[PDB]
């Protein structure tokens, strides 16, 4: 038996171990009971005491009832270890030093089962199929505006575990023509289409995945309007608990430290400042076991020697009204395991001022 | 059985799978009938509905009659999969997000046959030879001008599947001496020559390939005139459906954003602008499965770290009348799977003005 897959934030697959990428800390146990235990595991995290002196021991006490016994991963020394004589989720840990906060992790989890065999630590005894039902509560709404040019809209979703549904509904705010919608694959191949009804005030699109990875894109074509997106929402008729779209939103910040000079006759000026770009990416994460550290640092031209191997897109800016060269003396990007990256820069640039009025 | 080869745009080789380079999406099926089905497959693409809600299901319905059953590739999870108990072309898909448009693909397709064997998914049961006839309709005309110096002309064709012919005919517009013509290999070795007739107003050249790849070059020597080039054109006597020569035509564009200064006494000036170079190359293509993405981006000096491994020629410009250095602050090239590449640049340069007249 050798089965591998991804585990979402705070999800438990019901059925040793090894994380194939991310920050996953495995937690494997076999229990005969079918009573939903992920509620308590989230509840174990939820009522995080103001003093974590309960937190170190609560995982030992509560997990006794959950499975055949409390079973921590072990970290680098052991990815996971389970044994017994007859919900593979992410154990609640902390990953930072400045402030103490617990949460669950994610990644790509490999599961290895050896039945009555010391070899691990023919017949398919594993039965990777589980058919377990895990109803969700994901629902979202967006206020989407049409444009004079390029009147098509696209978005993104999260990776879907098999069996998930996707209800799509768009209802215009008022007196706005129905636009075209289409669900395709992130590569570009199409998977489903929306069939409207006689009422005409809404559109319907349905699809259910059956593959190991389901990355979905919603096309809205008009070449303002309201669009609803849900996950596992039967009776969606009549802002959920969590978000249901990915993130590429970049936060910015600039500051001015000096004004080197002003040149009236040539209409330009120079400043010495600093720049801050920061965003979120589920990729480029890392467990604290690969380095033994909590933040990773890159500088100068080694930054160009990182992402190309990983092939993940980075933002690239440009001073629009700059004349000549920009002397930047420091560049640094700090990465935190969950994915947050902050990019700083210190520069000295000459810009153009075209609103000089000498009247 | 293990046979590999290239598949052109909208071509079907009559006889699992794997693409060895390009954007090929395999589509393999075995049918006893010999009635030409590629017409319908092109017709399936042709009448692309304004709403593709028919497109998702049309491939399922129509392909039922075509072969032993509709058989999609599966993408990354499966290159292709065929099974049965007793026209390997490119399935019509889409590969972009900004606008929805269907077409066929191309590449290098590997075909693997396992007869009554689960191993795939001695005796040559495959019979790669097919001897099938696929008449074409390729015909072209060019208006070629002679030069005071370097009065020889060369061109290029497309890769030819075996058995193709190549009729060549050149007839001068009027009162122009007959020039020399010669068909060689892209490496440089010669393959065929043109023998003229008593009339003298035209030349004739014929060649038929028998190799797995046929890359041909037409030499026209004169060290204006009309030259005709065709493919599979018996009775070519008395601008076809498609082109029959390759492309290296570069589109350009420049814009001016600022005029930094003017120096009357030294006769020069400076500008801050932007540049756009874009062209077509059947190489450097890629399937949307290698990355899961639709456009690839490179910047700065990593661009010099791409093509050399692939060994494909790139244009290189130069500001002819520039004095000193050119401070370019951004360089970026975007690549689309079919081959289109667009190169942008933002620069600040000092140029020379030699037509100053102070009279």
């Amino acid at each position: 038996q050798h089965f591998t897959g991804y585990i979402e934030d705070g999800r438990g697959i019901f059925y040793s171990m090894q994380n194939t990428g991310g920050n996953l800390d495995p937690l494997v146990g076999i229990m005969a009971e079918e009573i939903d235990p992920a509620v308590s595991l989230g509840q174990v995290l939820e009522k995080a005491l103001a003093s974590e002196n309960d937190l170190i021991s609560e995982l030992t006490a509560v997990a006794d009832r959950i499975f055949l016994g409390w079973d921590d991963d072990g970290g680098k020394g052991y990815s996971a270890s389970l044994e017994f004589t007859i919900f593979a989720g992410s154990t609640i840990t902390n990953q930072r030093l400045d402030k103490f906060q617990p949460t669950y992790t994610t990644g790509s989890f490999q599961l290895i089962l050896g039945l009555n065999a010391p070899q691990v630590i023919g017949e398919v005894f594993a039965s990777l199929a589980s058919l377990e039902i895990k109803p969700e509560a994901h629902v979202q709404e967006l206020e989407i505006r049409l444009d004079k040019d390029t009147r098509y809209l696209t978005q993104h979703t999260r990776n879907l575990q098999p069996g998930d549904t996707f209800h799509a509904l768009v209802e215009p705010i008022g007196e706005a023509p129905l636009p075209r919608l289409r669900l395709t694959d992130s590569g570009g191949k199409p998977l489903a289409f929306g069939l409207i009804d006689q009422p005409g005030e809404s559109v319907e699109l349905n699809y259910t995945c059956d593959q190991d990875i389901c990355e979905l894109v919603v096309h809205v074509d008009g070449t303002v309007y309201r669009l609803l997106v849900g996950i596992n929402a039967p009776n969606l008729r009549e802002v959920g608990s969590s978000v249901f779209l990915e993130s590429d939103l970049v936060t910015v910040g600039l500051a001015v430290d000096q004004i080197v000079g002003v040149d009236q006759r040539s209409e330009n000026f120079s400043v010495v400042g600093t720049l801050k770009l920061s965003w979120h990416d589920p990729k480029l994460g890392f467990s604290p076991d690969q380095c033994g550290c909590t933040v990773k640092s890159f500088e100068d031209a080694s930054i160009r020697a990182v992402a190309g191997e990983i092939n993940l897109p980075l933002p690239s800016f440009s001073f629009y009204n700059q004349q000549g060269n920009r002397w930047s003396q420091n560049q640094v990007i700090f990465v935190t395991p969950d994915g947050r990256a902050s990019y700083f820069e210190r520069f000295t640039v000459t810009l153009q001022a075209p609103d000089f009025d000498f009247l």
